[PDB]
């Protein structure tokens, strides 16, 4: 069932196709999205570009690693990390509501992981729990949406920087530990009255920290919001980790040289020589892709 | 209760198909838990009930029946076995115009009459269309019908709101697909907000007029569905039977008919007319229509 260097295994998401996949010379599991380009209108074709520039150089263990870009004039592949535990979503349905101390391991991998995207001035701009995945090792991998939006989207006003993923975090933050949304209804008018308001309902069980910490994302005014550097020096954060406060991600410097990898990719066939070019050149290609694969 | 419960066909409340016991008639049940309803919820549920109660319409399900018990409310009601319209547009990609219109002047008429009894639907979907037997719209996820004015953070409360929607859904009968869409809320509120929408290559200039007389930016400057009912693509191959404000059936509780086989069964004429001109929609009302087929 082959493209690249992969074996096609189950499909696992339609909609654009999500195929799991097996890479030939490392046997690594892998998820391939296929995307017909031929079918995307053109904003469409513009967000799939973005979405690729920002894929080629986010380098942080909870947001999904790209592995290879695969060119074609009709299809594009994306060839990536897989969250084998699903998404957070379903863990709530499924356990309902997670203890303070757990939601804060997730949660502080969630922050660190937006405000690494933060330093590089990309922001996610829409994130939902539809977004937050799951490895074997129950660590967040970062990949509807209403629940989630900032007030400023429904003032008209304009929806663009970073305090837009510090609402969205509150949300998140509150569904995480509640497993529920802090504003519903059962339509769009409710949904914004009580957006707008920015009134939630503080469970019986909430410990006044975590509340304190909802109150630094959930701030009606966006020029009034926190940003991710400052929510992280907080307490709530901070609780369980009295020595290792979360501080911004610092990416480790890129090792193109590794002997281990190296060698093993010579016997394959691959020459020391476009080792190095790929992984200069950053190019994503079935050279770069292996390298990167064997580092697991 | 008076019903033989059969296939369930919702989960999320419940939606029974179930048959009356006494007329052999299918209907469905909805059967709500209450005791897990919110506020909120509870104040929608109580209003859906007093808006099923007078809407009396072809292309509106019918109530039948409403039994209330502390922690369970159930609905009995009008069985659409055609399913969505959306689900339709999905099977069969999109609508010739002559049957898009065919649907859509059921859909405008439906409305129309929810206006002149003072009621906004205020949330009209694809997944609130329905079809019986015989194709026939039968009315019951929701941004991209969304007026401009809920991005505006604009007040979102009269008729002129479902005019917008309206639009929105001719559009998505004859196109197949909706005419503000985007991947993300960012997106698909800079479309509405500028309001300018994909014009398919087949659709005719009429089709296009009308769209133009829904999906108008600015609330107060919106057609009436009176006005609209007057268009001109709304009447092509009705030039005899312009669409007009559908008129209510005068109230028929004494039906001898009826009125016999229910004595029969035990009622007394008494308490007919009571659940009749009371509308109470108890067992006695719900049998009484339910007879009416």
């Amino acid at each position: 069932p082959h493209i690249g260097n992969y074996r096609l295994l189950k499909t696992i998401g339609k909609g654009a196709k999500v195929k799991l996949a097996r890479h030939i010379l490392t046997g690594k599991e892998v998820a391939v999205k296929i995307i017909d380009k031929t079918q995307l209108n053109s904003s469409s074709l513009q967000k799939l570009f973005r979405e690729v520039r920002i894929m080629k150089v986010l380098n942080h263990p909870n947001i999904v690693k790209l592995f290879e870009v695969i060119e074609t004039e009709k299809t594009l592949y994306l060839v990536m990390e897989y969250a084998s535990g699903g998404e957070v979503f379903d863990y709530l349905v499924a356990h309902g509501r997670m203890k303070e101390k757990e939601a804060r391991a997730k949660f502080r991998q969630i922050v660190s992981a937006v405000q690494y995207c933060h330093q590089k001035f990309i922001v996610h701009r829409d994130l939902k729990a539809e977004n937050l995945l799951l490895d074997a090792d129950m660590n967040i991998k970062i990949a509807g949406s209403p629940p989630y939006a900032a007030p400023e989207l429904f003032q008209g006003k304009k929806y663009d920087g970073p305090e837009v993923d510090v609402w969205s975090l509150g949300v998140i933050l509150y569904t995480l530990v509640s497993g529920s949304l802090p504003f519903d209804g059962q339509n769009l008018k409710e949904l914004r009255e009580r957006v707008l308001r920015g009134k939630y309902r503080i469970p019986f069980y909430m410990s006044t920290d975590c509340e304190n910490l909802l109150k630094k994302f959930l701030i009606l005014n966006p020029s009034k919001r926190g940003t991710l550097e400052q929510i992280m020096k907080d307490r709530w954060m901070n609780v369980g980790h009295e020595d290792d406060e979360l501080k911004p991600y610092v990416e480790p410097l890129p090792d193109y040289k590794d002997p281990r990898r190296t060698e093993l990719m010579v016997s394959m066939g691959y020459t020391r020589e476009e080792i190095q070019d790929s992984l200069v050149g950053q190019r994503y290609n079935e050279v770069m892709a292996t390298y990167l694969l064997l580092g697991y």
